[PDB]
């Protein structure tokens, strides 16, 4: 078992994007799309084959565990989120705590002060970024709204902190149940977040269904509404932080396509704490350079309104951005993912019936790799002072 014994561990995957200094048409007609669309689409079809070598694990129960067992067996970074909570007095500290952590850490914000964190529950990013802040940042006082689809808070970072969520209980339909695929909805939630907090120097958008042949385009209103609730509330110099999937949809590259005018940096990123066998992404924008014009605002809210994944720009206007979105696909989907499931196909060929083997296998590869993030992303212990209140 060398092949085990030698898995190293990934890097962080950052991949710039051009900005576009040509002013931005958003489309009312569908256009003729460049031909590197068929090269998204094959890679769409391709992320998707591999994908599917696990369905025939999924049609009995028993092979099914066995999947999840391996797989967790084989996610190299499983007790971190312990240890870091533990060692470091830090919260609600998910797998999403680890990635707006590892995130804050590489991407140089220029700011980090004002946060507005959507599609949120429970409150991972919010944690990680009070975190950072006070013990990275030193910002005298951090103030942040959050909103989320009101359903889970299990750590009752809701419950306890009313004056920051911007989204009502139903038991208000009479409202905004922070549901980011009304039009309606992302107005009003980006008018609170800036009617008692400003500016805001950084939105965060963790929003996501499940079900994953269809896992991006299930999700291109829900990625489309947290785009349109931050950049109708971020201000002009502020960052930006969105949860994507696969890129290949002509629509999520037109939506990279309207950012690629906002900002003086963007980016597509896989931190090594997003799991490297699914297609999740974020993408990172710093510097906002520019507020929405008002027609801008009433053309997208419109799509919002009334949606179709037809693409909001011309693509073949921003053939330069695409090669290099296709260039992030091909890095994080078409090499490091596929990578990986082959991975775990391969392991649990050779050990669906010796778990206990491969977990004794890989326990030093673990504490290894853990050790890496934490000495990358250094991490200081939170002063209880400066906890978010918990009521869970
Ligand atoms: C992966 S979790 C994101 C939060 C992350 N675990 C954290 O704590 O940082 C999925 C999130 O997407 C949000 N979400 C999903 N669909 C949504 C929608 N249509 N509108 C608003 N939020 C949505 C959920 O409310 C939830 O907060």
């Amino acid at each position: 078992y060398d092949w085990l014994k030698t898995v190293e561990p990934t890097n962080f995957l950052k991949i710039g994007l051009p900005y576009q200094a040509h002013p931005l048409h958003l489309q009312h007609q569908a256009t003729t799309p460049p031909s590197i669309l068929e090269k998204f689409k094959r890679a769409d079809i391709l992320l998707n084959e591999v994908k599917a070598e696990m369905d025939p694990l999924m049609l009995q129960p028993e092979t099914e565990k066995k999947l999840f067992q391996i797989l967790s067996s084989i996610d190299m970074f499983k007790g971190l989120r312990k240890k870091v909570e533990f060692t470091y007095n830090a919260q609600i500290v998910t797998n999403a705590w680890l990635k707006m952590y590892e995130l804050l850490n590489t991407m140089n914000f220029n700011n980090t002060s004002q946060a507005f964190c959507n599609c949120e529950l429970p409150g991972g990013f919010i944690s990680a970024i009070n975190h950072f802040n006070y013990t990275m940042m030193h910002y005298p006082t951090f103030n942040w709204v959050a909103s989320s689809l009101y359903p889970e808070d299990h750590y009752g970072l809701y419950q306890c902190n009313p004056d920051n969520w911007l989204m009502q209980s139903p038991l208000l339909k009479k409202y905004n149940n922070g549901d980011v695929t009304i039009a309606s909805n992302v107005k009003n939630l980006a008018l609170r977040a800036t009617q008692r907090l400003t500016p805001i120097h950084l939105y965060t958008a963790d929003g996501g269904i499940n079900v994953y042949n269809k896992q991006e385009e299930l999700n291109l209103k829900l990625h489309f509404g947290q785009a349109l609730t931050g950049l109708l509330s971020l201000s002009k110099g502020g960052n930006m932080i969105l949860k994507h999937y696969t890129l290949n949809h002509a629509f999520t590259l037109s939506l990279i396509c309207v950012f690629s005018h906002f900002f003086e940096e963007l980016y597509i990123t896989k931190p090594t704490s997003s799991r490297p066998t699914n297609s999740e992404t974020y993408i990172v924008g710093k510097n906002r350079l520019r507020l929405f014009t008002p027609k801008e605002e009433q053309v997208l809210l419109k799509r919002l309104e009334f949606f179709n994944d037809t693409p909001l720009v011309d693509l073949s206007l921003y053939q330069n951005l695409l090669e290099s979105v296709y260039f992030a696909v091909e890095t994080i989907h078409l090499k490091q993912q596929i990578e990986f499931l082959n991975f775990g196909m391969k392991c649990y060929r050779h050990f669906y019936n010796k778990i206990k083997l491969l977990n004794d296998y890989l326990a030093p590869k673990k504490k290894i790799f853990q050790d890496r993030w934490r000495v990358l992303n250094k991490l200081y212990v939170l002063e209880k002072k400066h906890k978010l209140k918990l009521c869970a």
